[PDB]
């Protein structure tokens, strides 16, 4: 029989476990979601919907939360559990729990009441009486890590213990957080919450609070370091590697290594033994892309970010990808999802995101997926539950005939079903394919992402 493509997936050649998919709300843009500028309740459960119902959505399952540094909501800022300094690092701090957390708390619950699991709470910064420059803004340092002092004194079990305080009001409220960080892009000095680190800056603090969630019992997973681009957290994997005299190292006490995609791209595996996570990247270039899947390879387009998704897990070994804001009031290409007041418009790169999200579940395992053509490129997953998911792009200007073979499985399959996005499809589901002697025959459309989702 003519084969024009070929693409064979094999489940016995295994690779990284997937965490899942979704994005943040940080910096107010949680309050978007819920009526902020005009959403009407309709929408507002809507867009919960989109983004966390496997059924109805998405089905996002990583929310990324901002552990807010600031001293008033002003503007778009986090505000902190505690806003003002206690004195001095043995002074008994005062906390403040608001749920609200800028209205990352409600968010939290609408997810969890959709099946989220994943709460990764991330700061951008210590509170600012805590750092060499007295500034959540700007960078600086916390006080007390090597090489950097201050006349209060040393503020790092200070800062270790603020951010078990923010977990434990999350938890005690019903709402566990599972996988926490305290830096983000530490390599950039800029006008909002910012804090600095190199590697082994990074790795001194990240022992200091995995030890002290030892001794408070909380089970949590840590991460490190969120860096500015995928090249920078890789450099700084090195200082995370030191065993020091204790016999340790930071990466003995991590669980995730996370990265950005924003200065390098996740296009290559980080060097830690530890599983990685894509944990924000968006286009930030101003554009207004909504409705292009593909038009001229622009940053905003749906297959552009269809393409970096499926090269952070083919290519950069990656077991998450996180996009920065899932839905907010702007008509630019920052959130997945444009609010225009009581509007809702989901972007070409959400629906390639839901592509993968809906189907790639959490503890998914990546699976060997080939391509005979340069024109089809292909990734493949097997969950839990048997359902094994394959994406496909057809870079092709015209239809590709595929002939997808599936291997040797412990129980023939017998049906796939495609779910297309393009140009002309958001995520829409096909009529089956039977599948005999686990094999299968599919065409695809021109210039298209398509997900073929087996049946148990
Ligand atoms: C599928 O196959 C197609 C070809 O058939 C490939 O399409 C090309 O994709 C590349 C990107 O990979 C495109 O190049 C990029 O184009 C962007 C959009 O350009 C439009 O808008 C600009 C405005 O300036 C117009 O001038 C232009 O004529 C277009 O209308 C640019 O914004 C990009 O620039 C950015 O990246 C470059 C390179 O790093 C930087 O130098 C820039 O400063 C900027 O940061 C870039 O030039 C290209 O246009 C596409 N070609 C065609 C014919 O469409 C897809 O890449 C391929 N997809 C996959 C997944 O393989
Ligand atoms: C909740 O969010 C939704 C989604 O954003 C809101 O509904 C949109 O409201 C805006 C205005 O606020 C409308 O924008 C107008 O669109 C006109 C063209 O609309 C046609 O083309 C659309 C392109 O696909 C199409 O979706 C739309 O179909 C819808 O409306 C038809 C007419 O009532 C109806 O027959 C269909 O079944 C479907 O409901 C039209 O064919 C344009 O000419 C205007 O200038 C303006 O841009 C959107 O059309 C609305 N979209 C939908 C799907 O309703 C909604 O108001 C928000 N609030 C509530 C309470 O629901
Ligand atoms: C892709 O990422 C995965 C993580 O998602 C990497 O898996 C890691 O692989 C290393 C092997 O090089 C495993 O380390 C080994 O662990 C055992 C004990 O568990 C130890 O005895 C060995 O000496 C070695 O340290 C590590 O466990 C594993 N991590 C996970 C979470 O499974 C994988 O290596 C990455 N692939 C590439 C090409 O980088
Ligand atoms: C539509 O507004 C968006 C801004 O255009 C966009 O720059 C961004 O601004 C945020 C800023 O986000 C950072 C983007 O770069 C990343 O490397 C970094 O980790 C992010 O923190 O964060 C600080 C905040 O003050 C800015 O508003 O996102 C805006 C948005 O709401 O989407
Ligand atoms: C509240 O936070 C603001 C913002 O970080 C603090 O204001 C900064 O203070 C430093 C140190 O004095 C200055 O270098 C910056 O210029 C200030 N920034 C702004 C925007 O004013 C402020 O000190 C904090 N207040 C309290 C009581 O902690
Ligand atoms: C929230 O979204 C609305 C709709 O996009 C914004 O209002 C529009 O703003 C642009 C300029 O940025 C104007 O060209 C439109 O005429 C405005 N429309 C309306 C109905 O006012 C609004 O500015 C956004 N607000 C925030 C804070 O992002």
């Amino acid at each position: 029989a003519y084969v024009e493509f070929q693409i064979n997936v094999d489940l016995q050649a295994r690779y990284q476990s997937v965490d899942g998919f979704g994005c943040s709300q940080a910096f107010q843009r949680a309050e978007d979601i819920f009526g902020k500028y005009g959403l009407s309740p309709k929408n507002q459960s809507y867009v919960l919907d989109l983004m966390y119902s496997e059924e109805r959505g998405a089905g996002f399952t990583i929310l990324r939360n901002g552990i807010g540094s600031s001293n008033s909501s002003t503007s778009n800022l986090m505000n902190s559990i505690e806003p003002f300094s206690p004195g001095s690092p043995s002074s008994t701090p005062n906390y403040t729990w608001d749920h609200y957390n800028s209205g990352q708390f409600p968010l939290s619950q609408q997810a969890r009441a959709r099946g989220l699991p994943y709460i990764y709470a991330d700061a951008w910064s210590a509170p600012g009486y805590m750092k060499t420059n007295q500034d959540e803004n700007w960078s600086g340092f916390l006080c007390g890590i090597e090489g950097e002092t201050c006349p209060s004194g040393d503020w790092r079990q200070a800062y270790a213990d603020y951010l078990v305080q923010y977990v434990k009001f999350y938890a005690e409220s019903g709402v566990p957080v599972t996988h926490l960080g305290f830096l983000n892009e530490p390599q950039e000095v800029v006008s909002y919450a910012s804090m600095g680190s190199n590697g082994t800056q990074a790795a001194e603090f990240v022992k200091i609070l995995g030890q002290t969630l030892e001794r408070e019992g909380i089970d949590i997973e840590l991460t490190c370091c969120d860096g500015v681009g995928w090249s920078e957290q890789e450099a700084m994997i090195p200082g995370l590697q030191v065993v020091g005299p204790d016999g340790k190292s930071a990466e003995d006490y991590l669980s995730v290594v996370t990265g950005h995609g924003y200065s390098s791209a996740p296009t290559f595996p980080l060097s830690t033994k530890r599983r990685t996570w894509l944990t924000e990247w968006t286009d930030l270039s101003g554009a207004f892309t909504p409705y292009t899947f593909f038009a001229d390879g622009g940053a905003g387009e749906g297959m552009t970010w269809a393409n970096h998704i499926q090269t952070a897990f083919v290519n950069a070994n990656v077991s998450a990808f996180i996009y920065w804001i899932g839905a907010e009031n702007s008509t630019t290409n920052s959130g997945m999802i444009n609010l225009i007041n009581d509007e809702v418009i989901p972007s070409k790169r959400f629906w390639s995101m839901a592509s993968f999200s809906k189907f790639v579940r959490p503890n998914a395992q990546r699976v060997k997926a080939t391509s005979s053509d340069a024109s089809v490129t292909v990734s493949a997953f097997e969950n839990t539950n048997g359902v094994v998911a394959i994406q496909v792009i057809n870079n092709g200007t015209s239809a590709a005939s595929l002939t997808i073979d599936l291997g040797k499985t412990h129980k023939e399959v017998k049906k796939v079903v495609p779910w297309v996005t393009s140009n002309d499809y958001d995520l829409e589901e096909m009529s089956e394919i039977d599948v005999k002697h686990n094999s299968f025959l599919a065409s695809v459309p021109a210039r298209s992402l398509t997900s073929f989702v087996t049946e148990c």
